[PDB]
């Protein structure tokens, strides 16, 4: 694990948010993945909206050579969504974090994306 990477991609209602560690080729595997919605310093797996421990076998989604990726899907927008998110990523065996930068979701009946 090098360093994250945040990035959101929409279509009609839907809203995607993205969250993609780079890394090594023979370094692909023992972390999790992680979103954090509004957390004052305990964003891990446990407080996430979603996390996620990819198998790297060919024909599954987020598999990169030098990277992985999480993805976590809005289907519609609501108040609820209005705050700051954080993707993060933990190592098991080496303890090692790494951390996103924040980034936010506003709801104004549509929202706006910022900080990416």
């Amino acid at each position: 694990m090098i360093n994250i990477t945040s990035s959101a991609s929409q279509e009609g209602t839907r809203l995607n948010l993205i969250c993609t560690v780079w890394h090594k080729k023979e370094e692909a595997e023992g972390f999790v993945m992680f979103l954090c919605k509004d957390r004052s310093g305990d964003c891990s797996p446990e407080t996430s909206l979603k996390q996620l421990r990819l198998k790297r076998d060919p024909g599954i989604d987020g598999v990169g050579e030098i990277s992985s990726q999480l993805m976590f899907t809005i289907s519609q927008v609501t108040p609820l969504h209005s705050g700051t998110y954080q993707c993060c990523a933990r190592s098991q065996k080496s303890g090692i974090r790494l951390q996103g930068h924040f980034f936010s979701i506003l709801f104004t009946g549509n929202y706006t994306v910022t900080g990416l």
